[PDB]
């Protein structure tokens, strides 16, 4: 009559909200955690991809090459609002188009 | 400067305490609720070949119903293996005796 004790594994998954920081200076762009991870300081001759979620009015992701990095870095942020996301978003791709062009 | 948050995936393994007794062709699971399994119901038990205390058993209720997975650790490889064993040699008799 053995009973063994045993545990039931689940997987869960789910995406937590870390509040930052974004600040974009000339062709800066700094993306800053309030007072623990460190500040990340972009060029935008860094940044490969910005796009602003076609299902998530207030989604918009900026991926990032590094000089001796092999993976891109893929970083996808909230904005407070739809309007602030098409903002970031739209100042970005013009940065990046005025960069392009040289 | 905009207020942001960054979105980061995060996934684990939450791990639930149960006790599994098998009584004849019955397999029990309880804590919820108690779940109550016939052999018959039973389509697959193994036990990891990566991590020795894992096992799984794979479970269709009734019929041809899409089969269910669930995923168990035991105390030690030993008694995942004695699990394991206990399980299939009740589904092997069931298929053929």
């Amino acid at each position: 009559y053995h009973k063994y004790k045993v545990w039931r594994r689940q997987q869960m998954s789910f995406i937590n909200k870390h509040e930052r920081t974004l600040a974009i200076d000339g062709d800066y762009i700094y993306i800053v955690p309030p007072e623990n991870v460190k500040t990340k300081s972009l060029h935008i001759s860094q940044v490969v991809l910005v796009k602003k979620s076609k299902r998530v009015p207030e989604h918009f992701k900026i991926f990032v090459r590094r000089e001796g990095q092999d993976d891109i870095k893929r970083y996808y942020f909230e904005a407070v609002s739809g309007q602030e996301c098409t903002e970031i978003v739209t100042r970005l791709q013009n940065l990046l188009s005025a960069y392009r062009m040289n």
